[PDB]
């Protein structure tokens, strides 16, 4: 449907930070998840 959108390094960072791009709304370019997004996610908001 929407699939995962994130940098090759982000998917790894989130994948490591128990974060899934699915739970992280990327706001990069076309809504791609950035490392900043991953971190913000874990923070809660």
């Amino acid at each position: 449907n929407r699939r995962v959108i994130a940098m090759p390094s982000v998917r790894k960072y989130a994948r490591e930070k128990g974060v899934d791009i699915r739970l992280v709304q990327g706001t990069g370019k076309n809504g791609r998840v950035l490392k900043e997004d991953i971190d913000a996610w874990l923070a809660g908001g």
